[PDB]
């Protein structure tokens, strides 16, 4: 008798989570909880990420998970944890991975036969993403100023150009002052950007 592929102690943890078929998005929320996180962490989209997700509520194929977590040599919870802690600091560290988790946070996140996401799941993904611990270095009033942007102007859903850009208009300008000052509306950035520039000339 050959022994398993996968070691007992892991096809344990994909047994644990299942629900009846399929690890599912229920799965998901259990799993994250007992690695020591919330859903909606940005330490959540490096699990999804390293896992192979596309979309958040897609079922995980078992030779998925089975197969991921052993290529990193991970069998038990712990394992899977240091796992974790280890692309978290990644997360904060590596501007390369930066920037690809940022870009994968919006398909990850989109419907299921949509778009573009809701606003208000975009800022409280920005949220985290532009806290002063990450690689982008930016003014917090800036921030604010586009949320209120948003909010004010009636922006209900926010588009993968959108999302992609902001990351490249704040690195670009991180300060209301410096986009006042240095922005060209000439230089075919996304019209929603050139709205949020006369907004803050208005503001001035
Ligand atoms: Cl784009
Ligand atoms: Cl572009
Ligand atoms: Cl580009
Ligand atoms: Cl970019
Ligand atoms: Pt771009």
């Amino acid at each position: 008798a050959h022994p398993p592929v996968y070691p007992k102690e892991l096809t344990q943890v994909f047994e644990h989570y299942i629900n009846n078929n399929l690890f599912d998005i229920d799965s998901l929320v259990k799993f994250i909880e007992e690695l020591g996180y919330n859903l909606e962490d940005l330490a959540t989209l490096c699990l999804a990420h390293l896992l192979g997700y596309k979309k958040l509520e897609e079922p995980l194929k078992r030779e998925d998970f089975l197969s991921t977590w052993f290529m990193q040599g991970c069998s038990t919870i712990s394992d899977m944890q240091e796992c974790i802690k280890t692309l978290d600091v990644k997360l904060h560290e590596d501007l390369q991975y930066f920037t690809q988790i940022y870009n994968y946070a919006f398909n990850l996140i989109l419907d299921p036969n949509r778009k573009d996401i809701d606003t208000d799941e975009g800022i409280q993904y920005w949220k985290l993403f532009f806290q002063p611990e990450y690689p982008v270095r930016m003014e917090p009033d800036l921030l604010e100023a586009w949320f209120r942007f948003l909010r004010d102007e009636g922006k209900t859903t926010i588009s993968k150009d959108t999302w992609r850009m902001l990351l490249l208009f704040f690195k670009r300008y991180p300060t209301i002052q410096k986009i006042i000052s240095d922005y060209d509306e000439t230089a075919a950035w996304p019209f929603i950007i050139d709205e949020f520039y006369e907004c803050l000339q208005d503001q001035q």
